[PDB]
């Protein structure tokens, strides 16, 4: 289950220089970040192999990759953004 939305600007600002990154198609700062998202848990809706794919998004201080990430889905605009280690998701809405 996806928990709603959210506005871009009310993410940490770190979330903002992925999505950069994203459009930019990378460098990135971690190996990890490009790989495909399984969705092994199905939190997301279902789609095929290959549909979802995992961005670190760097948490200031932290020698590992942290719990936040951005999950791209391959359709225009879809992103989803998890702060609690893919326990639960929100919809980015980079329009606000």
């Amino acid at each position: 289950d996806v928990s709603g939305t959210v506005c871009l600007s009310a993410l940490p600002p770190e979330a903002t220089d992925t999505l950069n990154l994203i459009a930019s198609d990378g460098p990135f700062p971690y190996s990890q970040d490009g790989v495909v998202f399984q969705n092994r848990e199905s939190t997301l809706p279902t789609q095929s192999y290959g549909y979802y794919h995992e961005y670190t998004v760097i948490t200031p201080g932290a020698r590992t990759r942290g719990t936040r990430r951005i999950i791209t889905g391959e359709a225009t605009q879809e992103d989803y953004y998890t702060g609690d280690h893919y326990a639960t998701f929100s919809l980015i809405d980079q329009t606000c």
